[PDB]
């Protein structure tokens, strides 16, 4: 598991506008998972399983990266920008500031670097509590070599910062939560969706 | 629009088997897209677009062919089979005898070749009336190549057959219609999944 | 089945007033029925079907051709008109915008004739997939017979454009799509109507 | 208004099946109306707003009086028996019952003749509370004609029994809420058709 | 059945309002029933049930004839008005409007006397149609009773007007549905009421 | 306040036999009401407020007590029983176990005679709480005075139990709740009676 | 159970801030609970199902009276007010509005001392309805004190007011109704808290 | 925040049993609070609301260590088992699993230890992200101090397991989505509990 490899994986790559974004980075996201260092050895069944059960934390993770420095706001793989006023106004308000409150902003006081989001991105999918996983103790190994060398990376990058590692591992079960709250408001409007229901609303 | 480019395309390719087989097939489609002539040219933006719109018609063309020599079932893209027994009992009964009736026994009376099924699926990929795209008129253009192809494709190896070109053409509503009502099961398994309500049915 | 009994088949004839538009049309849609070639000598109980199965589309076929010339809007079979404003206010709006783009402005764009727009209407009225039909080959050879005069005239009157005939049969999907979704709303606004709900919105 | 020429117009014509039955008996209502005395002269749009407020109320007095000599059933216009058993197994009981014991029981006790139910019905027709008449006093005029003629009849035919003409009339109440409850059901049934739902019932 | 003695159990007689009006009437319509001639002598609980079958079609009578001298509106037993633009703002608008146009207008323009409301009252009091009622047919005989003497006293009060006794009797189904429809309001008004949903509307 | 005035009031008095039951209790419960000491002289209109807010308590006060000696069940003023385990099977089986641990079973412990059970009835009927009463304070004064009696009543009659009157006054909150719940239960068979849903249980 | 014991436990302690008062409240319940006389010995189990039974009436009683000096308003056990106006605002006018009227004022008119509030609070505690108690009888005895203290209680400090200890007891009805609605109100916006609706509204 | 203090804290303490567990648990669970190291000295408002968010996910936690030798099953606090197969028929069979799979079984093969548990708990404990603490900042540097000691800890008794550490915090988001699942059945119960619904199920 190099950092490196992982690293250079990133770099390879209002609800209207949200949901055409998440879009567009679906597209991609299987190149993405492609260049982790050892998740093509993984049976294909697997491979699908891992990112059919990670999907939105891992977007969720990235757009929240990437809009580290966007004045109380989201900035979409799309360029666009949705801001907490458009959200609140959509109806998505509450989880959108958990977003801004429990991701970005923390992911902005701690100036975490892409390597790091990177990792913890990859750990997202080496997820051992996927359900149908053929061999789960196969992928609990290449979680924990993920966070091996994540945990070394921050040692040597952030020695003043012994707490750093952890305080990264931390941040995954607001992004567990996010997610599972993302996909239920998705239910929501796919099912109200270009219906009179909507239009009202 | 060579046929023969799209014929390369797709030989380079109960609920819960029925959606896991989904998935594996969802895990390559746009590998299959970007084999299709010009797909690749056309804007990122309107590529993931015409993917959203089509996905489901699709993959419902896919596995419905694959099926052609099933006793009155469907071969899903996982090896495994579902019967029309199991389909009942599953609840999506009506549906399903609607793929076995409208789409894998017409298949097969016809003796609908791989050729011409990826032409069929190259043409609802090339959707014009996907919302959103930003040159529609391109997208257009693609689909009426394809279909050109096809016809000639059509006259030359079955010219005792001189309406079987309408006839493919007549089988893309039924797919609509089909896909429209894949949605909404999906939609409800995944409202009452791994709820005490599942466990009710 | 030739195609001028067809054409003179059809020269033979907001929501409340959506309605009641396809109401007077439903009143004669049998006599309309009655006048294609050989829907007569079709069992009784055959004719009732494909009625069933395909009224909402003849309709939405109908009226669509019909509006081909009223500046964003539909040309109602009363007489009225109702604007793409009416329709988003009273919720109908993504929907009617689905006619008005794939519908109406495509065929206004081909110039789309009354003998093109009869046949495509009896061609989905002999629809070989209404379940129930007791002679089902029986329709199909119906609508082959219509598909084939129909792709007759289109090389006749339009020699120049080779692609018209297929590009005409590719409205059909469309006519499914919005069809379905037409009944969709439909039970709606029957279900909350002359409801205290309705008043509320 | 000859009742004559209403009884002519008679003469000239489980769930799934019931109706299936409902609509043989639409394909040819038009016709019947048009064969009663004036319902012709009345605006077209008077015509198909009478017909849309009293078709189920029509049919509903058609098939019960075809029903007077069937044990506890009744019989559909396709020729089919539905026992009161196959209704309460249907969810459709309660409704049923009323139909039995209301309706055709005491059309039975009657002995009510195809003259009289004609005129009932043509009655039903000429409903001046239709919503949206052009002159509801023309068709408030057409009724009190018919009702008249059938009071002059059932004095001639049964002159023994003086106390049949509103016996007759107090019929139509029953044929009111019947019909409210029928297209009730029909929501429900028509809501969860062929959806997992159904599959549960 | 001396229609006399009917009248004379006449004379010895928004939302919130409405049914607070209700409420009254039906606080002394035991004591109204009694009054009607053979009533008292039906077996205790074939009472109970003619009143629980028949209590709001019965007040929908008294209030309506009771408005017959209202602007566009309604005379609660309360002394209060409800005009149709409350009723429209309190969103039982459309039922509001069957009030008036089917009952109330239409009693107005026959100039309705008491004797004649009293008599549909009691007619629609004696009703077979019952559910449970031990014997039917001594209800039935009690109805043909009351229109037997109210088609005598239109015949001697209104001698002009030959056809005023059915017309009088025409009325029921209107009173038949109106009452359903009120029933359904009812439930959800209850429903809804006192719960922050009412707030809302 | 005479205690006997109130004893004298109460002598002179699975689901469809239940409801029926309490419909026979409430076509004389205006009569009850009318024997108690001063009930007549409050306005008509406090009458019917009264009346409308207590009948299921006082109902249910009523049948609790008469079910004394039941084993295990409850003696409707029909006549009929209702034991345990038909309530269970007919869904009312929580709130039935109220009904005889919370009021049956205590009432028989401490043998609570008819005097007793008339006055907590009175209390009840006497309700200060009854939204848009006239004079409340009114109210309230009728009802300390019925519990004055009451209480006096008690030391009279049973000295050796100085707690009793406390003791009965605490059985009115289980009444308040039980009652609530009564009503709920109400609604809901109310809703599914006679629809294919009620079929369903 | 002396009365002085159950004081010093008293003494020893919009949608949104309600909630967070509630909260603050329950976080030190069990401490006034094992500051009441015998509840400290009940089987611990019944320890818990006391306080599961009764924590929101108790929570009602104390906030109510606490609120004794509000200007048409509720004193939050955290300091804030809640006012007539915003609870009609937030859609809890209707229960609102009970609180006031049935126990706020009422509490206020009668002078409610805090020893008399302790004391229906450590009646309301001693619950023998308690679903689930192991001794039920043990727990009545304990309440049956409670009231026999407060009666006494009531007899020293107030002895020219007779009837003032029955009058406390009647105000158990009206916790026990509002109760059942305040938790009623607690699912709604527990259910759509957080959610596009709750934004909605 | 030594580590052994809050193993002290730790040892100092099918639907309607596991809730009366909770319940039990529930009870004490500020006693436990009030025992790790810090906790009693931030605000009060600080106190409730970190108990608030974080209720269940602890309890989870201890009913799940608590169960790591129980056959297929888990242990309440009350002393009973509740096996996967009551679960399942009970309608709570997916997140059982979860349970099982997710914590109980992995707890066990780490041999997770007290002091392990009571830290993750105390983590979870001190959550920041606990919405309106006053001060969060305060709160999150008692988290890290509590992960800072927990290292060491498993460095101390583990030395062989350097991974260990991270292998305890990645169960937190497992805990996290188990909880939210929780409350939604939880829910779901107390919606459907004691209504004739419960009894269908
Ligand atoms: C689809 C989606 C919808 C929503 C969200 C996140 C996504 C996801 C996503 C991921 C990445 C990108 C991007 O890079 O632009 C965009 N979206 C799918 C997770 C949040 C949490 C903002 C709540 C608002 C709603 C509308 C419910
Ligand atoms: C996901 C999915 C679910 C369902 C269907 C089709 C799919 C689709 C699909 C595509 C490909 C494959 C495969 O290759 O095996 C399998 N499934 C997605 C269209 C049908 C129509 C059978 C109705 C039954 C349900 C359960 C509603
Ligand atoms: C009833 C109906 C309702 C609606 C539509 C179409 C019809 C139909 C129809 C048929 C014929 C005519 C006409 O001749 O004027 C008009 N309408 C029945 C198909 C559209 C698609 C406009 C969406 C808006 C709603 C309100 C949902
Ligand atoms: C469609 C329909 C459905 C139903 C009914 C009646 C009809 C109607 C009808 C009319 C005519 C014929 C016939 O001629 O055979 C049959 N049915 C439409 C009125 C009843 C009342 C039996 C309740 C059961 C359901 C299933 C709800
Ligand atoms: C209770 C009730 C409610 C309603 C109605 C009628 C009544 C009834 C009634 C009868 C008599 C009187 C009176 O004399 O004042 C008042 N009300 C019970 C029939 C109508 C139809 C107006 C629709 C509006 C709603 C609110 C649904
Ligand atoms: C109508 C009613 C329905 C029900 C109940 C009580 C009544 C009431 C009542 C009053 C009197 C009599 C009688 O004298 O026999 C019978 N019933 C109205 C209070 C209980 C609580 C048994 C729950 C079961 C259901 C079916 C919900
Ligand atoms: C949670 C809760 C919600 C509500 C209420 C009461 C409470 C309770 C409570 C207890 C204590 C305190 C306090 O000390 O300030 C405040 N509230 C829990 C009973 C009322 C009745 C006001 C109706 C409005 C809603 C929003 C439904
Ligand atoms: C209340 C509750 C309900 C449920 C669960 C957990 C709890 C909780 C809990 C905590 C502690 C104990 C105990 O110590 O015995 C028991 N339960 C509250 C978290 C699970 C997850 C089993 C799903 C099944 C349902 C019925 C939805
Ligand atoms: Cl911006
Ligand atoms: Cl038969
Ligand atoms: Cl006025
Ligand atoms: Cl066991
Ligand atoms: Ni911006
Ligand atoms: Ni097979
Ligand atoms: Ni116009
Ligand atoms: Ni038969
Ligand atoms: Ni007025
Ligand atoms: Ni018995
Ligand atoms: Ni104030
Ligand atoms: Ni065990």
């Amino acid at each position: 598991m190099p950092v490196d490899r992982i690293l250079e994986a990133e770099l390879a790559v209002p609800v209207t506008n949200i949901c055409q974004a998440a879009d567009k980075q679906l597209f991609t996201l299987v190149e993405w998972a492609k260049r982790i260092p050892h998740f093509s050895s993984l049976p294909l069944d697997d491979q699908v399983i891992l990112l059919r059960a990670g999907w939105n934390e891992l977007l969720i993770a990235s757009f929240s990266h990437r809009s580290i420095d966007v004045r109380d706001g989201i900035l979409l793989a799309t360029g666009l920008h949705v801001h907490r006023n458009s959200a609140h106004s959509a109806g998505v308000g509450a989880i959108f500031d958990r977003v801004l409150t429990e991701l970005v902003s923390k992911m902005r006081d701690m100036r975490m670097d892409k390597t790091e989001l990177g990792c913890l991105r990859a750990i997202i999918l080496f997820n051992p509590d996927a359900k149908g996983l053929s061999n789960p103790s196969e992928v609990e190994v290449l979680r924990e070599k993920v966070y091996a060398s994540l945990e070394t990376y921050c040692k040597q990058k952030y020695p003043e910062q012994q707490g750093r590692f952890a305080k990264l591992l931390l941040r995954l079960p607001a992004l567990r939560s996010i997610g599972l709250k993302c996909l239920e408001h998705l239910f929501f409007f796919k099912l109200i969706g270009d219906t009179p229901i909507d239009t009202f609303l």
